[PDB]
């Protein structure tokens, strides 16, 4: 049975190339970001001046009768506001070497892109406030021809149809976005699966835990080894349980990416 170690050691040697990253709200608390609450700023300015039950910030019949806490929220974590945190920057270095065939997310913080990882390695499945889609028309627009209504309160608007345009959130009973379709082809290429700060209980997630080959190693990066891969554990897992910035900071070290890890660190927070 593998160890942390092991698998830092199938990193090295590049046997695992195509790594499918899966993570969650774990790795965004440390960012400072709530899991998607009374006592901060967001909640002082939503959960008092206008929610009437904390979901309808996500239901699209109160969207669409009250915007407002809706773009609150987009307000409160359109990109810039929060930093991406040593969790975020480790797949950044996976990308960035090569390793990474692609990065599932079920947080909406944005802060794998933030942290420069492409569109294109990543599957949103929560949706993204880096796109935006007019409500009535269909016509898509980037997340940053919306930005100066959403920094200045105003509730931005289609310029074909005038159509309220929403940012690229999946909403109660919504359908998950397209991409997320890639896990037909993603998970069988897979050689190794990295699941971080969730547990992957809920479905369709839970399922795809098991959509990798039997060969494949999974490391899970979370506070308890519960869900999917304790009910059904495989001879190749491996767990590194309790503070999962910790996990992954030993895992850095493990690799021998600790300087450049603080390299990239410092540039990136440079830049920002
Ligand atoms: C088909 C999967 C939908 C994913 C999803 O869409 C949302 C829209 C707004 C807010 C949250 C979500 C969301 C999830 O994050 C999500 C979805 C479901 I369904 C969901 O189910 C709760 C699981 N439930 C049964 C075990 C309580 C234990 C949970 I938890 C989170
Ligand atoms: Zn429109």
């Amino acid at each position: 049975k593998l160890s942390l170690q092991d698998v830092a050691e199938l990193i090295r040697a590049r046997a695992c190339q195509r790594v499918v990253v899966m993570v969650g709200a774990g790795i965004s608390t440390p960012s400072g970001i709530p899991d998607f609450s009374p006592g901060s700023g967001l909640y002082s300015n939503l959960q008092q001046y206008d929610l009437p039950y904390p979901e309808a910030i996500f239901e699209l019949p109160f969207f669409f009768h009250n915007p407002k806490p809706f773009f609150t929220l987009a307000k409160e974590l359109y990109p810039g506001n929060y930093k991406p945190n040593v969790t975020h920057y480790f797949l950044r270095l996976l990308h960035d070497k090569g390793l990474l065939l692609r990065l599932y997310t079920q947080n909406i913080d944005g802060l794998e892109r933030v942290s420069g990882i492409p569109a294109s390695k990543l599957v949103e499945a929560h949706g993204t406030f880096a796109s935006a889609t007019c409500t009535v028309c269909q016509r898509p627009f980037p997340g940053e021809d919306i930005r100066a209504d959403v920094m200045a309160d105003r509730v931005p608007r289609c310029p074909v149809c005038t159509g309220v345009v929403k940012p690229d959130i999946v909403f109660f009973g919504e359908p998950l976005p397209q991409r997320f379709l890639l896990h037909v082809v993603d998970f069988p290429m897979a050689d190794l699966l990295l699941i971080l700060g969730t547990s992957l209980e809920v479905e369709p997630f839970a399922s795809l835990t098991e959509a990798v080959r039997s060969s494949v190693p999974r490391l899970l990066i979370n506070r308890d080894l519960v869900g999917p891969l304790a009910w059904h554990p495989r001879s190749r897992d491996v767990a590194q349980l309790g503070d999962v910035v910790h996990g992954v900071e030993s895992l850095v070290e493990l690799l021998g990416w600790t300087e450049e890890m603080r390299d990239l660190v410092q540039r990136e927070t440079g830049k920002l």
